[PDB]
């Protein structure tokens, strides 16, 4: 209806790369960043220059102690305090807070003392904060919730496949695999992981496949509340720049043949959910699907059926790439909403 | 009861493998060797030195067309033909068949013709050949079975997993993802694959989580009937130099808490499967068990329960040393027995 | 001066983005394309998917045998002999020989008989065929000569390097070293090399620093006949998709400080070598190259100098994508002259 | 003499190595270890698992807050101030530094305050503390320096070999060129390096060549005065897990071929640097060196000659392994000494 007015707080792989994917949109626009961790001359450089989806699409330069895109003039600080951000100088209508330390309401809360009009999490919420995916449960918003979360890009992958399975053949109960791309907080050699928390973590990326927990599946049940308590996983982190896979092995209630189950997927990518699912019988493989911005696309040759109850379903996703489209999505909606 | 002769067709990855694992064993010794893509300076250089476990625990030279590990003479052939192979001049006793292009008992016999007493295939049958798995079903060997297989590295990590479970809680059905290291069938850049078969394999391996099928679960019933048609599963290819991981899903008739199914398999890997199915609950990962000589270990706290009957466990395996060890195991007992 | 028809024999990286590459172009269109390690479909996956550049910018379909980029169609074969490729009834004014087996004029001129005008060999003669380097001597071809090299990727990048350093300072002697990405005949897992020859290549490629040789310092004495004998160097293979980096160390006749030499550089980036020879003074690192045209970058702030006369220079090359398009330019040049 | 007690500050790869490295030796052993970032349980983990090096040689356990290697204790502490270290309690005759934040003089003393008898710097100095390389000249130590440092994984494997070729031919001036192992300070993903210096360590360490600066040549100057200010070179991060290598290109005073150069090496690498200088004309790579105890291994096929005074001389080093090994060399050494 009318410009959406971004702030980005912590310009990493998610912050940069949402100001990526907000480049060629009209409807939202980033005005403000913030990152203590590089100086302007290191942030444009960083900016600039991709070791994953390419140089930017414009030229990156600063002036004046502004970043300059082209001919537009976005605001740049240097805020370890969140509540220390003029994000209302800058008329921020939403905050992308993905700094990943400012989880819970109370932390994000000071961007709205700053001026920010409302906040989204780049991530999972550590408190009750309303969780929200795009094409599942957004249209459930309520204007007055002024802090969300956009969940886990895995969560964001199963989420859609998840609906669309249940919604016809009914899900009983499923587990889950993400084989996932490395991530910012994995280390180059082994070490000690902050916090001498889940210590495999720390262990050398390269050339390990790592064991790691996510609650993406549990998460699906508080955007499905009919799947609630009927789903729950683990991942691997492997040495992938990005793109995961998700691997659901269900139970259907009603019975089924592979064909009608990814049937039924194709219609809901090709309808009710295109741009968010993604459907495909090609031979494909991670590197396919680098800066593809669906959230999750169906691998229809990669998966199986046991019996006509039982089913891998596999579904992949740019973890980086998908996730910042919905963030911005996300932003956009509520906002004029 | 007398050191068994051994004779290697194909010395790849698992030939030389085999011949290192070897190397200690006072039960069995590899007398000859044949593969005609390799003079006998190229065969040294590449059983001297490997990328993944190491240069070779002793001095390897080559002298008047024999191969020298130490002060032993190794006959060392270059057929085309598996037929052609003095098996019998070496008195060899059992051929490990591991050039994986001639697993069909038809094409196996030709060692028996060269004068090979039996033959191992390292590697699934696509015949009806008989399959055996160490700690599983080779005691119910028939020593007038002259040629058998040891089945695939998947299978063998599955298989004692599967057992145990089974054994105790039942298991109704189960879906397996296989998330495994390089293998030689693949590529360095995208390319076609052999056949034009299984295009997914011809695709740039260092970059890639590459979807592929695999029939290790479904081999699970073949080599314990109470489990045949209840098991099926998928794989990924990932860039690892060895060591790959199952992930099964599985529902149990009988329900347990994610403990004690733990404590089940923790007694077998401490008393009728020992060396064979291990156990752990460290924080591990890939790189820790490079070189493991066990065909499984399961990893407690990577898996998880969903409920009661709903569980996903994971073990891992070194896909090249582990089997190798197995091969020779295999070899020694249908000698002897 | 009119749209050069191009003939590809071997699709592979090269031939794939000199396809690529020719997709843009308006002087230049390929019209035909031969290799029989590859179905239609097949291709048309291959040619499609990239792990490396992306997918195709366009939809790539087949179509009675054809091969359909938008609405044109590509004659496609499967000869394993050249000769036997039908490039006259193409119309091919040039075929780039590109499967890196018939580097040599009596090999190449098979397809001079199949109906093609001239051919371009997309790498290295074994034969004393003329050797050209876009921007440094391809003023001196001679329209009679129908079998040319386009030279290696490595000749290129240095070539160009070379001769702005010589042309105004002068270099006495110099020694090469060209860290390089994994190429097509490198192996996943420890294995034999083809013929026996250069064992080293044959070593698992995801986790070695792997020394090679290469002629291409040699070479620039080719191009270059004041060089001849003044240049040579090594080559150590990486783990890398593309993107290699020549690192030249040498000796000059007149004295010069670091920023001179950078300085006579940028204007050859600037003025006559535009185009070829790129220059930059940023933190660059081989990612940023993935897809860059040019033979070769300088990176002003990766070198330096010992003293008034010994340098040691550094400049990168994407060797897939900016060798490719160099074949272009070629093709269009010995047609048009 | 008496065995050495020696302190390990910074249990990191080197602090680890160093202390693996010690197992062994019947001359020196660890009773302290110090690191602010690990607690107990994490530092045996950590100690216990390798994904470069193997498990612990040994069963790693801990009780009453002390390591417990086999039936021995180790005192281990969390102190983030040196100063605060007990290590005259201990008994200690060395500390190893090896946090990378105290190399210097004044930074390393707190050390002796807190009861060291000995510091050495496991990096280079910043301070004009001396240096020491084994073999080099560690016989011009002197024993009231109780602060030394023992250089760089890359002077520890340059200085051996330029030591031999300057002794007999004479080096006039020479340029270098490491391609190195990944390291600690590099990050997983593209993000900003420490204190916004060298930008380029901070892009994705999986993916990239990596230009580096290094002063290991001109460290050589300092450790052998004959060459201060005749060498000089640059560095290339690449995603190997360990080992890298030295490239030297140097001209000689006296002329010579390449096999006397050879030759030459080979002799010192027999003779009086037996330990410390290798030899080898095997066709290597990489993995080949993993845990190699020596300081630089001569590479005789990957180099050569461009003219009778021009050669590019290559030499391989576990950068981790065989600097932890001189590490206690030199612990042991300025302790007897
Ligand atoms: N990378 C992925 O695949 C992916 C996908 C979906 C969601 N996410 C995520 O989004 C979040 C961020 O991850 P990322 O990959 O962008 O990590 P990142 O480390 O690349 O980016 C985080 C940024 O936070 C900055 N920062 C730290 N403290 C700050 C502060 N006080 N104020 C402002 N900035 C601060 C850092 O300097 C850094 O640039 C995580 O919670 C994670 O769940 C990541
Ligand atoms: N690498 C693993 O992860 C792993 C684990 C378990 C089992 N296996 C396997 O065992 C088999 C072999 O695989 P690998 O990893 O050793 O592959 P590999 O490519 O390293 O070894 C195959 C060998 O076959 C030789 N060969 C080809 N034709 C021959 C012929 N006619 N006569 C004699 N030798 C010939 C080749 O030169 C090569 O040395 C496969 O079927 C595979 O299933 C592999
Ligand atoms: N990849 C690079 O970095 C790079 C850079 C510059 C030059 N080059 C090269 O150009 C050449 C090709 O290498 P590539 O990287 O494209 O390798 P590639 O293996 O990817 O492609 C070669 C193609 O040749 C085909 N082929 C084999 N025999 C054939 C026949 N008889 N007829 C038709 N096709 C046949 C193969 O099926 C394959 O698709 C090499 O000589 C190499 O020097 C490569
Ligand atoms: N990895 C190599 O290839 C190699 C080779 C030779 C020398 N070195 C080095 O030796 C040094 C250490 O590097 P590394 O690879 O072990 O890095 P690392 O990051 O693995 O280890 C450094 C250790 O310092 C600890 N630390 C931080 N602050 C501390 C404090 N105040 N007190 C005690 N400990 C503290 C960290 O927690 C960590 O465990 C470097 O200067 C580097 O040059 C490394």
């Amino acid at each position: 209806m009318a410009v959406t007015k971004l702030g980005i707080n912590g310009f990493g792989r998610i912050g940069r790369l949402v100001f990526r994917a907000a480049f060629g949109r009209k409807d939202i626009e980033v005005v403000a960043i913030n990152d203590p961790f590089m100086d302007l001359n290191h942030l444009c450089y960083l900016l600039k220059y991709d070791s994953v989806h390419g140089q930017f699409p414009c030229e990156v330069t600063h002036a004046d102690g502004f970043l300059l895109i082209g001919e537009k003039k976005v605001s740049v600080f240097a805020e370890k305090d969140p509540s220390q951000i003029p994000w209302g100088k800058c008329q921020v209508d939403v905050v992308c807070e993905s700094t990943g330390v400012f989880l819970t309401k109370e932390l994000a809360s000071s961007h709205l003392k700053g001026g920010a009009k409302k906040v989204i999490m780049s991530a999972p919420p550590k408190d009750d904060t309303p969780i929200y995916v795009m094409g599942i449960n957004h249209h459930q918003y309520d204007t007055k919730q002024l802090i969300v979360s956009n969940a886990s890009c895995t969560t964001n992958c199963l989420a859609p496949l998840a609906k669309v399975i249940n919604d016809r053949f009914g899900i009983v109960e499923g587990l889950m695999t993400t084989v996932h791309a490395s991530t910012a907080n994995q280390l180059v050699v082994d070490g000690p992981s902050k916090g001498g928390k889940d210590w495999r973590a720390g262990r050398c990326a390269l050339s390990n496949i790592i064991p790691a927990s996510t609650g993406a599946a549990k998460a699906v049940g508080k955007v499905l509340p009919e799947l609630n308590g009927k789903l729950t996983g683990v991942a691997f982190r492997v040495p992938i720049g990005t793109v995961s896979v998700v691997d659901l092995v269900c139970r259907l209630q009603k019975p089924a043949k592979y064909e009608e189950v990814a049937l039924e997927i194709k219609k809901a990518a090709e309808g009710p959910l295109k741009g968010i699912l993604g459907y495909t019988e090609d031979e494909v493989v991670s590197q396919d699907f680098v800066h593809d911005n669906r959230s999750s696309i169906f691998d229809m040759k990669a998966g199986l059926a046991l019996n006509d109850n039982f089913f891998k379903l596999v579904s992949w996703y740019d973890n980086e790439w998908g996730y910042s489209n919905r963030v911005l999505d996300l932003a956009v909606h509520i906002t004029n909403n």
